[PDB]
């Protein structure tokens, strides 16, 4: 995958930029209780979410994501280097609060649905619109091409991970309010993935 | 009113957001007698407190606010109703006093001073530290930059409520003193508000 001109696309409207980066590691995002997010995920699923979510702060916060690079390597206990994590991942969730909005203001379109379809061959994609946008084709045409090569990259990664599997359709609820969940349960699951691996003979770690 | 990882920011310090609820929901909390808020306030002012109060309790507290959702709807009698909100009451009490202890120790500082200043135009903030961490600009270009995103949109609320008004002074004194002392004065108008609605 490709995240050249991630942020300005995802300013512009471009908000399943981040869908992406999720499923180009396999995370989970929309869990039952986003508020335990180690209570039902293994270490491996803990870890594919830190994973994600530090590509995706890297992506949306480079300045801060360099900022935070810079004081874990000056802190020397793994006590030192969760705190540090901790203090910035708050950073990032104040951060994301002011880029959502920004987002969704330029998209004039408070949710839509995007189903992923696929099958034993090539799938398909479909944008569900509001009422709003289904009276005007022009943005409806825009939308569609904003998200076009994000979504095509989103398409074959999906496609690569159900291969030779049965007939498989999902459906995104995209909204501000959603992506601002994905994002918190996320960062949960970073924390948590770290804490373990500090507490461990896996004290060791840059990620 | 809307965030991502309100708790989480909280207990890394961001306890401005407990002040954003409040205000955007125009809701009483630096009361006179709060021991009388029946005494003090109409029917609306204490309908306001109950919503900001329910605000709260589901953007720190989730799990805790969807709980005691269930066990209030369960209950039938009004006299119940009460008795959950009480229960409940008492234990998000006790969930905030920790969450603060926490905040303020990320903060390290033990009081702070908000003002924000409203004009014809855009208003502005300014936040006073205490001496040790005036003398410590990391720590305080830290708080700030957390503090920020909640204080922007805390300002954009205040600035719509103050409209056309004269150049008017909100100061905020921030301590765990008076965030708990507030949340406690929500509380009760809270319960108030529940016992008349019921």
């Amino acid at each position: 995958p490709d995240f050249t001109g991630a942020r300005e696309r995802f300013l512009a409207g471009d908000v399943t930029i981040v869908l992406l980066i999720a499923e180009s590691h396999d995370a989970p995002y929309r869990l039952a209780n986003p508020e335990d997010p180690e209570a039902d995920l293994s270490d491996e699923q803990l870890e594919r979410a830190l994973a994600a979510y530090l590509t995706l702060v890297e992506t949306l916060f480079p300045e801060l994501y360099a900022e935070m690079k810079a004081a874990l390597a000056a802190a020397k206990t793994p006590e030192e280097k969760i705190a540090v994590f901790r203090e910035y991942n708050a950073r990032f969730l104040a951060e994301f609060d002011a880029l959502i909005d920004q987002a969704f203001a330029r998209l004039k379109a408070d949710s839509l649905t995007l189903k992923i379809h696929l099958s034993q061959g090539k799938g398909s994609y479909e944008i569900i619109f509001p009422p709003e946008v289904q009276a005007d084709p022009e943005r409806a045409a825009a939308i569609e091409a904003l998200w076009k090569p994000t979504l095509d990259q989103l398409l074959a990664v999906l496609q690569e991970k159900h291969k030779g599997k049965p007939a498989t359709t999902v459906t995104y609820e995209i909204s501000a309010e959603t992506l601002r969940a994905a994002v918190a349960a996320l960062a949960r699951a970073a924390e948590a993935a770290l804490r373990r691996k500090v507490g461990s003979l896996e004290s060791s770690g840059l990620e």
